[PDB]
């Protein structure tokens, strides 16, 4: 169903935004890989529409960052999460458990 | 701002959704090109995030269309609208004026 | 069929390359829109795989050009051609008939 | 060079194709992740055009997989390979050494 796909995409996009926002709040050493994986994991957890949303938002973020005023590691972390593997694989010591 | 981008992308996504539900509600002959153009035009007016959102949602919709036996014509209508040209170029006679 | 899709993509990608090459040879005033439309038209003429190839190569070219050391017009011309409309719509007066 | 990019993309596309036909010829149990990883690794070694080609072909293949009732696992294997990690991490016991 198209409607269900679009619903999941909307939920997933909010998950990706929550990952961004948390990353900015945490302001933490060597956590970028974790939040990349967490955003994608959360979003794909919604279903195909969420996983689709994770993928295109991920690629846009990567693009804009190469429009800069370790991409391969970022994309690896994105897909680690998007495929359902535990984002805490990349968790740095000390990162508050709220994240 | 990335924030601004995601915000516009959120607005554009709602614009696209509005186009889909309007098309289904209208249930009008040969109206797909109009609603494709209209959703893309509404989305792109929100700004760059809006046009980006309209572009990726458009491509996901094309994929669906091709997998269910005119996606080429609708993608042309998508771009027409996204580029800021009048969606009413594609308006079929009799389509209710609220749409 | 996946094989047929991949075959068309290969043919289409050679068409897009032929459009680029011709554009560089022609070195002509205000022909960029024409070659954009012609590359995409030729490639989509091969079938879905060709049209798919036209789309992703088009977006890569646009990207790299925004990585610069009228995008919307370019993309409009791309989709004009990709949808099967005559690329000579954008032909500038004088352009050699080989192109 | 854009030329260099398209050249590497052509090489990468052949690498990906080699992976598909090898997978079909091998006809081996639980081997999809290996061949996904391998095709992406071969392609990305060609350079940026090669990695780009592997990325868009990978996404077109994911779409097909989802439309025919593990695409998530294969996309992870895609990224593993594309990032330069050893494809043989996914190698199933007994897969002929020529592959």
């Amino acid at each position: 169903r198209w409607v269900q796909f679009m619903k999941e995409a909307g939920q997933g996009s909010r998950d990706m935004w929550r990952a961004y926002s948390d990353m900015k709040k945490a302001n933490w050493k060597n956590s970028d890989k974790y939040f990349h994986a967490r955003g994608n994991y959360d979003a794909a957890r919604r279903g195909p529409g969420g996983a689709w949303a994770a993928k295109v938002i991920s690629d846009a973020r990567e693009a804009v960052q190469k429009f800069t005023g370790d991409s391969r590691a970022d994309q690896f972390a994105n897909e680690w999460g998007r495929s359902g593997k535990d984002p805490n694989h990349f968790r740095p010591a000390g990162l508050p458990k709220r994240y």
